[PDB]
């Protein structure tokens, strides 16, 4: 969420945090290519701390850029990681229904409880519409994915009318 600070600093080993910057990057980039020119050289950690500040600045731009290129790419598979992590819930007023955009179509989820609903709401009388759906919300992730392949497939489809109603909302061409 918007994490203000990254890098080496002081946190949990859930979030895989490891993105570095420009800099984060050019100050290990020159140290490396050090220890190839002078191998037992006498560098300090220091004086060459305070050196990459002042020798990153005067680094004319197209010094930087490189450096720029090269720090992105790693904002990208920094995240792949986040993908194998799965955080809590804190979603704010999201994924909420909304006048102004295109409404979003249904999932394979929605298609799976809204097609047992009226199966399980008839066997079931005492239930209610809502308990009934809540009860879903665990059927569903039971559910092997294969069983979802057609509840999925198909959503697919709808997906389309909606990328093609929200593309005039942002109009971003």
């Amino acid at each position: 969420g918007s994490s203000g600070s990254s890098g080496m600093g002081k946190g949990d080993p859930k979030k895989p945090r490891g993105k570095m910057s420009s800099y984060a990057f050019f100050v290990q980039t020159c140290r490396e290519e050090h220890k190839k020119k002078h191998p037992d050289a006498s560098v300090n950690f220091s004086e060459f701390s305070k050196k990459c500040s002042e020798r990153w600045k005067t680094m004319s731009a197209k010094e930087k850029g490189k450096f720029e290129d090269m720090a992105k790419a790693d904002k990208a598979r920094y995240e792949r990681e986040m993908k194998t992590y799965i955080p809590p819930k804190g979603e704010t007023k999201k994924k909420f229904k909304d006048p102004n955009a295109p409404k979003r179509p249904p999932s394979a989820f929605f298609l799976f409880c809204s097609e047992y609903r009226p199966k399980i709401k008839g066997e079931h009388p005492g239930l209610s519409i809502g308990d009934v759906a809540k009860k879903l919300g665990e059927m569903w992730n039971n559910t092997a994915a294969d069983d979802k392949q057609p509840y999925e497939k198909k959503a697919a489809k709808l997906k389309e009318k909606y990328e093609k109603d929200i593309a005039a909302y942002r109009a971003k061409g």
